[PDB]
């Protein structure tokens, strides 16, 4: 509770995407040394990490009948949210073909961060590309802590079977999960031993990774530290 910020010090602009408990907006916030920075406002403060998202501080706006419009204030990511900037590059406008280096960099990028909220015994419980952002130098960030696409079968071992799928769809730049199956139908497909097929271009030894964050038991995953080297160990080798 010493986290505040003098609701003076923003101003707030147009909206950016729609969250949870309602929109996401573009921000302008006066700082300690008279500067302005660009934010985004959301209407966590001890993890301090490259790839995790910071919390700014928050804002109580008071209604015109006095109700509490509480405000989560957030670092602007220019490129926003890498679900959408992966199906802009498969569009000429958009950016370019992305080659397999910086598909792989944006996975260990999410496991770095996966890695350090793991060690604080923290679980996200929503991790998603949609819920990966980019920053302006195109680093990846987690954020955003029921889809049932994104669910393991039964922890933090939840956590590592959403993050395989995230690195499909990464490896897919933007397919929905599992083409051909409704979302009712999801726990007999992984009931019987089915999981999301290799992509079509993609390394035998990337596959193996996402493959063992959904082993059917989830004590033969991965922790999140293993992944990131071994996703590490596969970059260095292209
Ligand atoms: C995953 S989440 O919980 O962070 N979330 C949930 C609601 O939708 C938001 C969203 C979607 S696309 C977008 C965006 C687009 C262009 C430029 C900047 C943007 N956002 C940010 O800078 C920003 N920073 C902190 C949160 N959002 N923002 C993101």
């Amino acid at each position: 509770e010493d986290v505040v910020i003098d609701r003076n010090l923003l101003i707030l602009g147009k909206i950016l995407g729609e969250g949870e408990f309602g929109s996401v907006m573009e921000g302008n916030l006066k700082q300690e040394d008279g500067t302005s920075l660009k934010v985004a406002v959301k209407t966590m403060k001890d993890f301090s990490h490259p790839n995790v998202m910071r919390l700014l501080g928050v804002c109580i706006e008071m209604s015109s009948q006095g109700i509490p419009k509480p405000m989560v204030i957030l670092p602007f990511m220019k490129y926003g949210d890498l679900h959408t900037y992966l199906l802009y590059s498969r569009l000429e406008t958009g950016p370019k073909h992305i080659p397999l280096q910086t598909l792989l960099k944006f996975m260990v990028d999410i496991a770095l961060g996966m890695e350090y909220l793991s060690n604080r015994n923290f679980l996200h419980r929503d991790l998603a590309a949609r819920n990966c952002m980019l920053r302006d130098d195109m680093t990846v960030c987690v954020a955003d802590f029921m889809p049932v696409k994104w669910i393991a079968i039964e922890t933090s071992k939840s956590d590592v079977w959403a993050f395989g799928v995230t690195m499909w769809e990464i490896a897919t730049r933007g397919m929905t999960p599992y083409p051909g199956v409704q979302n009712h139908e999801m726990y007999d497909y992984l009931l019987h031993g089915h999981r999301l097929k290799q992509p079509e271009d993609c390394l035998d030894e990337l596959y193996e990774i996402m493959y063992s964050c959904w082993r059917t038991d989830p004590l033969d995953r991965p922790t999140f530290s293993v992944l990131r080297l071994q996703l590490e160990k596969l970059l260095e080798s292209l």
